[PDB]
């Protein structure tokens, strides 16, 4: 089913919200008897020309990816007046990894966190082979399919690299989650697969702190930023990073995983390991742990 008849998408609730977009939980119920499959459905509201263009791109990217570790595209449906599309995807009832880690902390061991690390890395390896920069990778937009299975979601900011170039540049984002971004992204608006590796090291930090709010990247920054408190965060963060300061090793985090983090956060993009180099190292550590 490539086209989902709007009439059969039964609205249930909202799942989540960005500025320009929402995701809704719907049942696709073509028998009309409320027995059909749940789906997540994304649509724009309150968006300009660039946001609409960016959404058709989002759709095309997700539709082309077939990975166990990337949230699955199902189809499209029509929005109001059949003047717009909605992006129909599989529904993962366990929600985002960030919140799952906080709720289930007590029973998720290092081996399970290594499994999630390995799965995310594999997904990113898959993206990388399709010249896709995710950009937004964070625990808050990774989804839990089952207790032993996660998937990368939220392709709102994803972009394909041209055949002939290994990065792109944007106009200064008005607002971005600065504590996940590589320094070249913060300072020169450069994004690449290697800037995704930086963000992945911050994902490893998220995983091995169980996304505890007390040692969040923001909380660590405020601890680290120093005595001068009226200094703009982004300005101060870039200085800290330039000086070689990095998020600290979580108390419980295996030393080898911390070492991977530090490699991910190499100052020079070309000095960071690729996802294909990270994957076997994480796989080895996960294997070790079960
Ligand atoms: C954890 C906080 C948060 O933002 N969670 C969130 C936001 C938006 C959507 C979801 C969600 C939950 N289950 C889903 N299944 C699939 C998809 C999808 N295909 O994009 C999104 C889902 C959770
Ligand atoms: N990658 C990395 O270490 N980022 C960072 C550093 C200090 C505070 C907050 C985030």
């Amino acid at each position: 089913p490539t086209i989902f008849e709007e009439r059969h998408l039964k609205y249930i609730s909202q799942l989540g919200k960005g500025n320009f977009g929402s995701v809704e939980l719907c049942r696709y119920d073509p028998l009309g008897d409320n027995t059909g499959a749940l789906v997540a459905v994304k649509q724009l509201q309150h968006s300009g020309p660039d946001q609409q263009r960016d959404f058709q791109r989002e759709i095309q990217i997700l539709k082309a990816l077939h990975s166990d570790f990337i949230v699955k595209y199902r189809g499209v449906s029509y929005g109001p007046g059949r003047q717009s599309l909605r992006l129909v995807m599989e529904y993962l009832p366990s929600g985002c990894l960030r919140d799952f880690l906080q709720r289930h902390r007590a029973r998720l061991d290092a081996s399970r966190l290594l499994l999630y690390s390995s799965q995310i890395c594999k997904g990113m390896e898959y993206l990388g082979s399709r010249r896709c920069v995710h950009r937004a990778l964070a625990a808050r937009n990774i989804l839990v399919e089952s207790e032993a299975h996660v998937k990368i979601a939220d392709f709102g900011l994803a972009k394909l690299l041209p055949l002939d170039k290994d990065y792109y540049v944007v106009r200064e984002p008005g607002q971005s989650p600065i504590f996940w971004y590589a320094p070249e992204s913060l300072s020169d608006n450069i994004f690449s697969r290697q800037s995704d590796v930086w963000s992945f090291g911050v994902v490893l930090y998220e995983l091995f702190t169980y996304c505890d709010k007390s040692c969040s990247p923001s909380a660590e920054f405020l601890r680290m930023m120093g005595s001068e408190r009226d200094v703009p965060a982004l300005s101060r963060l870039l200085e800290l990073l330039e000086e070689g300061q990095r998020l600290p090793a979580p108390p419980a985090c295996p030393a080898e995983v911390h070492e991977l983090m530090k490699l991910c956060w190499a100052p020079s993009p070309q000095d960071r390991p690729s996802f294909s180099a990270l994957g076997p190292q994480l796989d080895m550590l996960w294997s070790g742990s079960r």
